[PDB]
């Protein structure tokens, strides 16, 4: 409740300042005039229960005015409270616009082991059910109990001061009872309200998580186990859900048997009162309404917002999600990459693991030349693609140096390293919209003769032709709704538009046929001039990287040979060697 | 409001109908009781106001009962409402357990076109608002709705039987003003929910098709792009809530006027009343306190129930996720397959297109013979694929059949044809739990022993010693935690463990290396016996199908050659012999 009070209180912006402030004395005047309303209605009362001798008389003005006034402070409290909700509703939302802005920046400035141990559906879910959080915890906040607290104070000061300091007793005994009892009772309700929750994301995991593999589901005919596995999950969440509900009934008789023992103690003082010709009959209906007015408000908002510790979970959770670390961030004074220059990446004695328990490198050293096209090779699980996602620096070695025209990739603006080096991925999950936004996500402020003519060299027209919607074929979730190599060929597309200068092609031709994927090959190499881009394929089929100047065989961990096609095929003991040998046969 | 009476109605299953007739019950008796208390305190207040000789007397027995019969009235309103709170919990707990089943089991019953056009998120998100959505419309139909409502008309009623016939015109009045008044203002404030609910889901939209391409979005540098686009959709959002947030202060404010227009004509008739002898000051007090306690709730429960209208079209929603259709469904007599005999595929003048717009398959024709390891080939785009989701009847041709043993599929168990089928798909997203439990997802009734050995045969034991959580390593979201050869060899290693008949093998070497690609075909092709098991190899890799009896060479849609592999190498305007020929050098 601390990081939403900087939101709706910031430093600066006296705008918003002024606004909650007004909001402020809104509330104010709205409690004061549903106090006073009562002390209008007890001066009718004591004054219309004369002894009238005549039926035919007609109402006195001053009834009228008092009984006008009655009402007006009625509306007056309602019309407040209601200009409250509206302004600080214009507060709140511009609070959740901004947060839900800074938590998505800060998610795409995050690295990526932190998104890969992370369910997507998780991140959209925490921050859908945070906003609806800050929502509800303001509107409860500022309509039902900040409002309610004030009304209490001034309710207990009035029946302190005008009617003795026994009813102030009776008061203050009652808020004691009611507040030991409700912690007494949440101490025990929290239990099954965590227990709820913790099965509500568990059947949410299940359903995502087989929902995306809906195809790895059907294929292996095993939906009655995972339907299974949710009924349990939300068999749980039931029960649970269930005793917290039976919890709150309870929580919420007691309180009002504690409360209507304090307003029969406070009748049966005033009628004693009476009795002693001190009160009258207005000072019951006074002390009454008061207390009622006072107390169905509290009971209505105590069973309506059963839903508002939950809120501040997700609220916090959304804030630390706003709050995690960020790993790779720019240096103090960072630099920027050369003007018109071919870039050359070095590693240097590099050591990384994704997770301190495993070393994928152990102290690899190599060197990828400038203007040249260079080939990574070697087993799988051996290391490729995490040089790939090193250069690009998603993560940082552990020990050792990567090089780009002699300084290392700490001493440069991230944003700046990212912007000449375009890569191929493995997995090449797209949009779930046009081929042509998707075509057109690596330069955006591309003309569309560009799109097309990139299109045309990732061998892509005769697709567009086919398609009846060309250029706007949606194609579904990532992608599933064209083929595998049209995937590629999009990103390929990607890569030629984005124009950069260090191009690493993770596995660009694996769903390609030998037709497409030569012809693809010379549209590229023909492309640039012959000494301005720096390309680094990862390759399996080692009949596509054999013009490559330097082929990188590594192993392990370690670079184990370098050097030429022909340099390597005809020199015994090599890896590349045996690899060719059962490639050719 | 139809299919939620459904569920909480049903056919049988007395025992929710009790409980839904109890819960009924103790609304009734709740409200019976809140507005009998007011009689009380009028009985209470005109018994006090006699004047009293001696200010020593004790209060009176009577005055005492009445006070404590108010008091008991109040608490006991209080306690059937949390009953009644209790019981409709225990029951719409249990809908809601059963709806989210019933929408899973659906979910999963649907066919692929209807889940590729739609994005993953987006049915989750759907499926959690219209939970939450039933959760609300129910505490808010059996809470504050349906009492209001009762209370309403038992006020009107006794107003209108104890205190004439002028009451009743003011309340009848006030009602059809309240009435009109709510439905030219709902015509005005739905535009405004309407735009914000649509600004939300695109913007969730943009947050989850971003999150889930988080490296093609940091590939390409278009983290601000997105940002731009989500504050855009933000901002609409926000000023959307902004000004359903103004005119729902204008109506309740609108509102609570007429009514306390009402309330003071009401007052001043009793005022004028008491002045004619007839009525009393008890009767200003009963009148003023049943409307006033019939009005703070209605207030409030107004202002808090801001979204249920949201909660319906989110309830709507799923239910309509629930009423999709299923365009892939058993027969009527549907068949079984044989029990112990190899199984053989045929297509007859098949002729298929995922859209009416294109056509896939162009008449189709063609034999996967029994026993046999064939394999399909030819360009990308060419509808390789498109029969291996056919056979497996994710989708239904619109002209042609599909024969297993003579007999088209359409005759069999959908659940009994997907269960002798085994594929290795194109895209493996996996899930994020161990590699344990998704090498065990093939066949869950087995013993452990089956999947060691399998992972053995899959070429994936390395891997697990390596690993230091060896078959307990998470592989993050679909899989991305690893290697893209190792989730080929896991879903390879899922096949093996099915132990099916016919087994697809869509590209299940793209990421491997020669040398692990030889040592899993043959480990695989001498793992059943050689009359056994029906394969069907979807490659661009030729030398991988080059011991294939029957290879399948399609392009355009349509079958061009069939035949075995130098009966097409050694034939002059070969397909084959251009794709072997440029994959030769
Ligand atoms: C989380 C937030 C917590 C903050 C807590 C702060 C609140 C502290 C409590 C305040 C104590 C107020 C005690 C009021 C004493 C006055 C009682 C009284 O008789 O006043 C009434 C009604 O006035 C009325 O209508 C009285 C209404 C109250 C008057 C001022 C309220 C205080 C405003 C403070 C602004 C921040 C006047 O009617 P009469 O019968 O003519 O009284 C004759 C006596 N002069
Ligand atoms: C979407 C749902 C819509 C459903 C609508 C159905 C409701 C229809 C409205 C009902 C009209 C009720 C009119 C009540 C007339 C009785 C008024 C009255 O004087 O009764 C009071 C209080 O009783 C009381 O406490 C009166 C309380 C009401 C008595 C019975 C209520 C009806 C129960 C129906 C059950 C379904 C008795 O106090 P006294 O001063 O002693 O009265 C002396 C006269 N005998
Ligand atoms: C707490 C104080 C309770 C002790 C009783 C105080 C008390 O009786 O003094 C009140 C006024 O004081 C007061 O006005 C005390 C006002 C109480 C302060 C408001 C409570 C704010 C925090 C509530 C939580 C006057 O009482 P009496 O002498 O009987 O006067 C009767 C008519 N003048
Ligand atoms: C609607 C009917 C309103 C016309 C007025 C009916 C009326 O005045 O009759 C009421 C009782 O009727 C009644 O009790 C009518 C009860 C009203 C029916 C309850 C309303 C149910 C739907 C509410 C929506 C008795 O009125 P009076 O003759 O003045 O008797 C005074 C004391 N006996
Ligand atoms: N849901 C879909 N909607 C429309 N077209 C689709 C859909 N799915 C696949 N296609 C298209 O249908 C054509 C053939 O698809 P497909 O059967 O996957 O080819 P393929 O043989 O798998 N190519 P590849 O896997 O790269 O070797 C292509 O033009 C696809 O883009
Ligand atoms: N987030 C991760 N956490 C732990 N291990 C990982 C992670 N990502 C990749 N790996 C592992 O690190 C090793 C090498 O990963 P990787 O760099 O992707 O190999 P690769 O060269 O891409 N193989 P391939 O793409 O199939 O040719 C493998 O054992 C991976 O399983
Ligand atoms: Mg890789
Ligand atoms: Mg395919």
């Amino acid at each position: 409740l601390k990081d939403l009070f900087r939101y709706i209180w910031p430093k600066g912006n006296n705008k918003v300042r002024i606004r909650v402030l007004i909001a402020l004395g809104l509330l104010i005047s709205a409690k004061i005039l549903n106090v006073q309303v009562p002390f209008f209605f007890k001066q009718t009362i004591d004054s219309m229960n004369i002894a009238w001798d005549d039926p035919t008389v007609a109402l006195p003005a001053a009834i009228g005015l008092t009984i006008l006034c009655y009402g007006v402070a009625r509306f007056g409290s309602v019309l407040f409270g209601e200009l409250r909700n509206a302004v600080f509703a214009k507060v709140a939302q511009n609070a959740i616009r901004t947060v839900s802005l800074q938590t998505f920046q800060h998610l795409m400035k995050l690295d990526l082991g932190w998104h890969l141990s992370r369910q997507t559906g998780g991140l959209t879910r925490a921050m859908d059910r945070g906003t609806k959080g800050i929502s509800q915890v303001l509107t409860a906040m500022v309509f039902h109990i900040i409002p309610i607290s004030f009304e209490i104070s001034v309710v207990c000061g009035i029946l302190t001061y005008q009617f003795g300091a026994s009813f102030a007793a009776i008061t203050f005994s009652t808020m004691l009872l009611y507040s030991i009892f409700t912690i007494k009772t949440t101490a025990w309700r929290t239990h099954f309200r965590r227990d709820a929750n913790k099965a509500d994301n568990k059947a949410a995991s299940v359903a995502l998580d087989s929902l995306i593999n809906f195809e790895a589901v059907k294929y292996f005919n095993n939906e009655k186990y995972l339907a299974d596995k949710y009924n349990g999950s939300l068999m749980n969440y039931r029960d649970s859900q269930i005793k917290v509900s039976q919890s709150l009934a309870f929580l919420n008789s007691g309180q009002n048997l504690i409360f209507t023992t304090a307003l029969t103690a406070m009748m049966y003082m005033g009628c004693t009162g009476v009795i002693g010709g001190n009160l009258t009959v207005g000072d019951l209906v006074l002390i009454n309404q008061l207390v009622f007015q006072l107390s169905v408000p509290l009971n209505f908002l105590g069973s309506v917002y059963r839903d508002l510790k939950q809120s501040l979970i997700d609220m916090e959770t959304l804030f630390k999600l706003r709050k995690n670390e960020v790993k790779i961030k720019n240096a103090e004074r960072p630099l920027m990459l050369p003007e018109n220059v071919p870039y050359d990446i070095t590693f240097e004695n590099v050591t990384f693991g994704y997770h301190p328990d495993r070393k994928i490198l152990k102290n690899a050293s190599f060197t990828i030349p400038a203007g040249w096209k260079t080939a990574i090779v070697g087993s799988s699980g051996s290391g490729k693609s995490t040089i790939l996602k090193l250069v690009f620096r998603f993560y940082d070695p552990e020990s050792g140096r990567i090089l780009i025209n002699g300084r290392d990739i700490k001493e440069y603006d991230i944003d700046a390293l990212r912007k000449v080096i375009g890569v191929v991925p493995q997995d090449t999950p797209l949009f779930n919209d046009t081929i042509w936004e998707n075509v057109k996500f690596g330069r955006i402020d591309a003309t569309d003769e560009e799109v097309i003519t990139v299109v045309e060299k990732a061998q892509l027209a005769p697709l567009i032709k086919k398609l009846p919607q060309g250029f706007d074929t949606i194609v579904g979730e990532r992608g599933l709704m064209i083929s595998g190599g049209e995937k590629q060929r999009l990103a390929i597309a990607r890569v030629l538009l984005k124009n950069a200068r260090i191009m690493f092609f993770d596995e660009a031709t694996s769903a390609l046929d030998t037709h497409t994927e030569q012809a693809l090959l010379r549209t590229i190499r023909d492309n640039f001039t012959s000494g301005s881009r720096t390309s680094v394929y990862i390759a399996h089929r080692l009949r596509t990287i054999a013009d490559a100047d330097k082929i990188i065989v590594l192993d392990n961990g370690r670079v184990r040979e370098e050097g030429k096609h022909l340099e390597l095929l005809a020199m015994p003991g090599s890896l590349y060697r045996e690899l060719w040998t059962i490639q050719e046969d």
